[PDB]
């Protein structure tokens, strides 16, 4: 599976049928149709003790991965009823400013999105946790080009170290905080992996507030590349699944 025209999103239903079923992501966030909830608790992040250990080219996104044996970086409140520990974070982004996100806001594309992923302490492990419909957490972030994120730099200095797919370099001492904008808002639905294997596994946290990236530093991403070295040049653009039909899923924001 990829995001070509022969391997892409259109295609993955034919190794992973639940990409056509009842509760996948992405999806577009309607402004009008999703219900300010005023129950929906403020949400807790706790990165103080975040540890992360190493970045890499997965072959469709880069990972940054982190030591997730104790509650070190740890999502819970808003609408979780668990603690979540945070395993890895990677990006969507496009092949130019104007497309890139895999949620969209009253049909909206930001220039990337990034994706925070936790596991369910309840299930022992993470891959224990996708077996379950309240396994993950994924907190996603917009990311519009304006001013530079100083809490990326260190990302995107990297990234001409890990060009090709099976690439990675230590990334160690790395604060997830620096990627967070100034609010918590939310809009919260219950979904799925955005990627194959597409489990409903996922509770969907999106922050209302976009992350602002400079130019230089999304342009960084889009000089990655899906294949191995050595092998014919397939830039890393437009990794982005796009919006599947919400069927009747409830929106649920922190705001009107
Ligand atoms: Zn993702």
């Amino acid at each position: 599976w990829g995001y070509g025209k022969h391997n892409g999103p259109e295609h993955w239903h034919k190794d992973f049928p639940i990409a056509k079923g009842e509760r996948q992501s992405p999806v577009d966030i309607d402004t009008h149709t999703a219900k300010y909830d005023p129950s929906l608790k403020p949400l807790s992040v706790s990165y103080d003790q975040a540890t992360s250990l190493r970045i890499l080219n997965n072959g469709h996104a880069f990972n940054v991965e982190f030591d997730d044996s104790q509650d070190k970086a740890v999502l819970k409140g808003g609408p979780l009823d668990g603690t979540y520990r945070l395993c890895q974070f990677h990006f969507h982004w496009g092949s130019l400013d104007g497309q890139g996100s895999e949620h969209t806001v009253d049909k909206k594309k930001y220039a990337a999105e990034l994706h925070l992923v936790h596991w369910n302490t309840k299930y022992g492990d993470f891959g224990k946790a996708v077996q379950q419909p309240d396994g993950l957490a994924v907190l996603g972030i917009f990311l519009k080009v304006g001013s530079a994120k100083p809490g990326l730099q260190k990302v995107v200095d990297v990234l001409d170290s890990i060009k090709t797919k099976g690439k990675s370099a230590d990334f160690t001492n790395f604060d997830p905080r620096g990627l967070l904008p100034e609010s918590l808002d939310y809009w919260t639905y219950p979904g799925s992996l955005t990627t194959p294997p597409l489990l409903e596994c996922v509770t969907w946290i999106v922050l209302k507030e976009p992350i602002s990236v400079s130019s230089e530093q999304v342009l960084k991403f889009r000089k990655l590349n899906f294949n191995g070295e050595g092998e014919p040049e397939e830039l890393m653009v437009d990794n982005w699944r796009p919006a599947q039909p919400l069927k009747n899923r409830q929106i649920k924001a922190s705001f009107k």
